[PDB]
């Protein structure tokens, strides 16, 4: 399939050098597979969802996305327009307040959530987290996002935005996770992208395109923006058969275009997210 005049980091995933603009994708585009993302919320009722996102927990008073930061990471998972894995199922679970702010125990208790909840839903290609949030180093963290990879879910994690060493941000720093940088469309280090050895890929992060709350649309910046597009990717190639839960982010990385990026700190990765589709 081809998508003319796709966002830039979708034609980015789909191509050996930067600087065009279709995105190519095999059809089965996801069908079967099952993305986790856990934020502020969905905003399911969004007609780029296609009846295909439900929220399924909330630790606040609403279920509802009063802030918009979940709506848009959502939307580069699995919206028609905005998304990796355009057929995909879409679960929200709200940890994140209306101002984006959220305690560490009600943020381990929604990971350990996901490890139970798939039991309850119809995902037969694979389950994967999409997690954009982070804060200091905590070994509580770290430890419930390695129980949720065991459990047989593929696990990614914004790197962080402080232009640092992500060892000393959770749960970043957690070793059988999935730790994802930010990228531009020149193919640069975002300014902002942490890096360090604790990284495993890089995907887009400079001014991303997706969905916002009230039915709208917005380009916004973060390695928050670059987690989607890798979980997005994981659940593309689950469904097609080319991997699994455990080893998805071995692969990813062995596929990934290598040697591309500008600014990369020397141990730290040089990989961006790379599809390997021949139309």
């Amino acid at each position: 399939a081809a998508q003319t005049n796709a966002p830039w980091g979708l034609a980015r995933i789909s191509s050996t050098s930067p600087g065009t603009s279709t995105y190519y994708y095999d059809e089965s585009a996801g069908q079967g597979s099952c993305v986790y993302v856990i934020d502020t919320g969905i905003e399911a009722s969004h007609p780029e969802f296609e009846g295909r996102a439900q929220m399924v927990k909330t630790y606040y008073y609403s279920s509802r996305d009063g802030n918009g930061h979940g709506t848009h990471c959502a939307g580069t998972v699995g919206s028609r327009t905005y998304g990796v894995a355009k057929k995909t199922q879409l679960f929200g679970v709200k940890v994140l307040d209306d101002n984006g702010s959220g305690q560490y125990s009600t943020i381990i208790a929604g990971m350990d959530f996901v490890a139970s909840d798939k039991n309850n839903r119809n995902c037969p290609k694979g389950v994967v987290a999409s997690l954009s949030l982070g804060g200091g180093y905590s070994s509580s963290v770290n430890s419930a996002a390695a129980r949720l990879q065991s459990s047989g879910v593929m696990v990614a994690v914004a790197a962080g935005n402080n232009n640092a060493d992500a060892r000393n941000y959770s749960p970043a720093s957690e070793p059988s996770v999935c730790t994802v940088g930010a990228s531009d469309r020149y193919d640069r280090r975002s300014s902002f992208s942490n890096y360090g050895s604790v990284l495993d890929i890089f995907g887009p992060g400079t001014d991303i395109l997706s969905t916002w709350i009230g039915g709208s649309t917005r380009s916004i910046s973060g390695t928050s923006m670059a987690t989607p597009h890798v979980a997005g990717l994981a659940a593309y190639l689950m469904t097609l058969g080319k991997t699994t839960a455990a080893s998805a982010c071995r692969y990813i990385a062995d596929t990934a275009n290598k040697g591309d990026l500008s600014n990369i700190p020397f141990g730290t990765v040089n990989l961006l997210a790379y599809n390997n589709y021949q139309a």
